[PDB]
């Protein structure tokens, strides 16, 4: 490959839209690649793990529970939701619905959850108080997915998602125990992570979610690194291109590539 910056470049040019990315180290912080990392992207279907660690954060403040369970009805449902209409009758928790939110991105799921944490008024009130001033959720499913040229609504960055990532992860602004619940949904990705892991070296840790919406727009925010551990978050979002959603895929893994093959940075 070419250097991670040289290829970042030619996925841009060979998409003809554009691609935002950061990668970042989870234990310090440091920037090691950026690429329009202060412009915004579409967050589409990543939004949901910052909504379940504002979820988390109600849990350690003692205003939720996640075996809470929440019962729902069908006319709550949206397109996209392949666990929760398995459970119309029983209900799911809380924390079934982070789950079904990050591991299988149900929509359904993360509607549910942004009910509970006061919509997206409140999610962004939480993102301001953890100090994100950029990351805005505006709307609902799905239509926080329609990524309008020029719209600030529903958007982050690389560079904020990435920081915001990493004081969910790891700044204790969550208790320990959330900490490692929010890390193994993101292990736990149904949608990505296998996919991932079949064109990973051996040795190489992967924690995901990803993300898909209008006009090409298409995301991914990761934990990465050799020696099978967490070494860095890998944030990129794609938007404005007509490419398909096969060569965004294709475009996003040699981005992966690139990082993988001149790690030492
Ligand atoms: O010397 C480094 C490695 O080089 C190759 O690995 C290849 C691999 O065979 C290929 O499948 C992958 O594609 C890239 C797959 C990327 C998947 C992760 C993408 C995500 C993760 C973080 C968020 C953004 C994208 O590239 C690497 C590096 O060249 C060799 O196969 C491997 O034995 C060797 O250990
Ligand atoms: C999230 O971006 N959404 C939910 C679902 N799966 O997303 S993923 O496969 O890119 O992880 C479909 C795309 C999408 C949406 N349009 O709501």
């Amino acid at each position: 490959s070419p250097q991670p910056l040289e290829q970042i470049k030619l996925s841009e040019s060979q998409l003809s839209g554009r691609v935002g990315m950061i990668e970042m180290d989870l234990a310090s912080g440091r920037t090691l690649t950026a690429w329009r990392a202060d412009e915004r992207f579409p967050m589409m279907s990543t939004f949901k793990v910052v909504l379940c660690g504002a979820v988390l954060a109600r849990v350690d403040a003692g205003d939720e529970q996640l075996e809470r369970k929440i019962h729902y009805r069908q006319q709550d449902l949206v397109d996209y939701s392949p666990v929760s209409e398995k459970h119309l009758a029983d209900g799911m928790t809380v924390g079934e619905l982070c789950a079904a939110a990050i591991t299988m991105s149900d929509n359904s799921a993360a509607n549910l959850l942004l009910a509970t944490v006061g919509g997206p008024a409140g999610l962004t009130a939480f993102l301001r108080q953890i100090g994100d001033n950029v990351t805005r959720l505006d709307r609902w499913e799905t239509e926080l997915n329609e990524a309008l040229p020029g719209d600030a609504r529903d958007t982050t960055t690389p560079a904020s998602m990435a920081a915001t990532l990493r004081k969910l992860l790891t700044s204790q602004r969550l208790s320990a125990r959330s900490q490692r619940q929010l890390l193994q949904w993101m292990v736990d990705d149904r949608v990505a992570g296998p996919l991932i892991r079949s064109v990973l070296p051996a040795g190489w840790f992967i924690a995901d979610k990803t993300g898909a919406g209008e006009r090409g727009a298409r995301g991914i925010v990761a934990l990465l690194g050799p020696n099978n551990k967490a070494e860095r978050i890998v944030v990129i979002y794609l938007r404005d291109t007509p490419a398909s959603m096969a060569e965004r895929n294709q475009q996003i893994a040699g981005i992966g590539a690139a990082l993988i093959e001149h790690w030492q940075r």
